[PDB]
């Protein structure tokens, strides 16, 4: 077989931004942090 | 009628902390603020 | 009908902003999004 | 089975703390809760 199913099942590639600016697989790594804080004064 | 249904339907008053430290209805007022921030480095 | 409405002596505050920086590396960037929402009753 | 698992070259970080102060007024207090969660893949 010589098929390269990228968008299999459903076409998810809507933003060709990654094609426009190219890609290197991973930008060294990946860092994500979520900060949640609530203040209650009463 | 002279009934004072406080916990009507379901008894929600489980914490008598408000009875222990008493209450003044409202502590001048009420202030609530939620801060949400996310960081993505990649 | 307005059952959960004694009055309107409150003020709502909301602010959201996002900041994106690509000056982290040639193939690395950082983006942060901040959303704050608050309600003051007085 | 582990389909969504290429490797485990990541580290998860999580911290939560709450601070309560009643020295705002005789009948007024302020409490703040902070929760931060982050994941680094490298």
């Amino acid at each position: 077989d010589a098929e390269f199913r990228h968008d299999s099942g459903y076409e998810v590639h809507h933003q060709k931004l990654v094609f426009f600016a190219e890609d290197v697989g991973s930008n060294k790594g990946a860092i994500i942090g979520l900060m949640v804080g609530g203040v209650v004064i009463a």
